[PDB]
Formats: structure tokens, sequence, C-alpha cells
């Protein structure tokens, strides 16, 4: 068995090898990735997702999200407050404010230090979730807005043709803000595309150690967890690296620079942060290992995950007796 210890795999394709995604995706799963949860790709030095960022400042904010906490500084909740609409251009000078920027540090293990100490004395403005993307049209190899649709995947394994549609979503960041401890929507895999700015440090859990995680956020939430069977779905639960391995979870961490690509694999829990004003492209993508995972995915049916037009048709087909109360949920 490959990477039997679930460590995170670190790839550096060549230029060749960057032409098929599918392929590569494939290639890093023959050497055991995805037992991680999550891999590191480092594009070819002769590629470039755009020719320059100069121009950027103008795209909009229309929800940027303050991120306020609850809890003790290594179990929190946070919840999501929204503010009104700002460009780019506003959100980086007010990331790069005295309230907000990053404080002085030695190296990136003091800053985790920092962040795990003191993020919930703080609420840092999160512009998550905007529909659009960074990628020149003319950038041909792992422009994650020219990736081949969850839909056809489907329909090329199962024969079955679906309604929806897979787009990606821009994230722009600062200092502390925070992605609370997931999998993706029907433990779908995600790439994320650290555009520029500063680094975003991931955790993340093995696959096949993923309930251990949810047995411990069932203890630490409790109120959570008997007001939903799903409720990291919610994607508001934060539980630190200190408590992780006072409670002998499994996990590993590691920070993305900008540049840098990194894949989330089916049923990979993962939770992290960002260490200043930066922006990320992401989207998720099937293979064809994932529609097991489709298949049994949990589901948050008391309503509170409220999610995209494409899961209907996936919930229907691939899990057809939840299909009823999940939307249930959803309407
Ligand atoms: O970058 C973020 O805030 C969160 N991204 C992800 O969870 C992802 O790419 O799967
Ligand atoms: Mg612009
Ligand atoms: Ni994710
Ligand atoms: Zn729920």
């Amino acid at each position: 068995a490959q990477n039997p210890n679930c460590n995170i795999m670190i790839f550096h394709p060549t230029k060749e090898e960057f032409n098929d995604f599918d392929k590569y995706i494939a290639y890093m799963e023959s050497q055991g990735a995805h037992r991680a949860g999550l891999a590191k790709i480092i594009p070819p030095k002769e590629w470039k997702a755009r020719e320059t960022y100069d121009n950027i400042s103008e795209i909009l904010i229309a929800t940027p999200l303050q991120q306020v906490a609850s809890g003790r500084a290594g179990v929190f909740t946070q919840y999501h407050k929204k503010k009104k609409a700002m460009t780019v251009g506003e959100y980086r000078h007010l990331a790069n404010s005295k309230k907000y920027q990053t404080p002085p540090h030695q190296n990136f293990e003091d800053l985790e230090r920092k962040y795990w100490k003191n993020r919930i004395y703080n609420s840092p403005i999160y512009g998550a979730d905007i529909s659009g993307s960074l990628f020149d049209e003319n950038t041909k190899q792992w422009n994650l807005g020219h990736l081949g649709t969850i839909q056809d995947l489907l329909e090329k394994e199962c024969g079955v043709v679906i309604e929806g549609v897979n787009t990606p979503y821009l994230y722009f960041g600062m200092w502390k803000t925070t992605f609370a401890w997931h999998t993706e929507d029907m433990d779908l895999y995600s790439i994320n595309y650290l555009h520029l700015g500063e680094p975003k440090t991931w955790y993340v859990v093995p696959p096949e150690h993923g309930q251990r995680l949810e047995r411990l956020a069932r203890e630490l939430f409790p109120g959570s967890s008997r007001g939903c069977g799903a409720f990291l779905r919610h994607k508001v639960a934060l539980i630190s690296p200190t408590v992780l391995k006072e409670n002998g979870i499994p996990f590993n961490r590691i920070t993305q620079e900008a540049g840098e690509f990194m894949v989330t694999f089916p049923y990979g829990y993962h939770a992290g942060f960002n260490h200043g004003f930066n922006c990320a492209e992401a989207i998720n993508f099937a293979t064809p290992r994932w529609i097991d995972y489709g298949k049994m995915a949990s589901q948050c049916s008391c309503g509170e995950a409220r999610v995209t037009f494409s899961m209907d048709a996936f919930v229907r087909i691939l899990q057809p007796e939840r299909y009823d109360l999940w939307k249930r949920g959803q309407d």
C-alpha cells in the first residue's frame, strides 16, 4: 500500500505532465497521495495562471463576511456577519490596516502559534465564495474554469444526464481569516490555486480516519451535534492542532504559498487560515473513484447548510432514499 502513514505529498509535474489533468490526478493517487486527504502541486516553471494581477482591484466583494468567534482558543465556532460591499482595492487596504494586518513574526511556526493563541479575540473579514475566475482564457493547463464538469463525469460513469453547472469561486483573505473543519459537498474533490499574496496554512485528517474527527466534534460541540446529524456541513467549527493531538486524532499540516495548487480528496476533512492579504480560486471536481464517496456522503437536513443548485441532482441520483428528507431541509 502506497503512503501508509498518510503523509501529505508534494508533486513537481513537468510541463509535459501538466497537460492532462485527469491523468495527473490518477498518477498522484497511484503514489498514495489521497490517503493524506490533501496534496500540494507545484506547477512547472514555464507555467503561469495569467500575465499579471495589476488589474484586479475593481472586482466587487458584494457580501464581505466578518468572522466572529465564540468559545475557547482551541475549540470555537465562528459566525459570519454580513458587511457592506467593497472592492478588492478597498478590501486590500483594509487587510493592510493596523487593525487587521499580520503581526510581526519570526517564521510560519511563530505565526501559527499566534493564530491559535489569539484568533478568537479578533473578527477578520473574509471575501469568500465569489463566483468568477482569474485564469487567463489562454492558459490551457490546470485552468480551474476549463475543467471537465461533475455532471459530465457522472454521465460518463453512470449513463445518466442531469441538470447543473460547475464554476469556480474566488476567495479574498486577510490575517486570521479562517476556513472551518469540513469535507466538500457530496464529499467531492476540491482544487485550490493561491493566485497572489500571503500564504494559507492547511490542516487535514486522512479520509480513512474521518469518523474519528466526527466523534471528537460531537463531544466538543454537543448542542450542535443534537441539532444536526452532520453539523460539520455547517462549516462553523474549529479545533486546534493541540486539541487534536490531545485527543489522538490523526492529522497533518502544510502551508500553501502563492503560485501553488492544493487538492483535497474525497472525505478529507480540512481547516485552515490565511497569513495576510491573499486571493485564491477553488472549484470542486470528480473522478471515477469519487462516485462511491458521493453515494455515502452525509447530509445536513436541519436546514442550516443550504447549498447549490447542482447538489440537488447529485442527491437525487446517488442518494434517492435521502432525497425527500434532504430537500425538506433545502425548502
Ligand atoms: O480557501 C478557503 O478559504 C477554503 N477552501 C477550501 O476549503 C477548498 O479549497 O476546499
Ligand atoms: Mg478589476
Ligand atoms: Ni474545502
Ligand atoms: Zn444541519
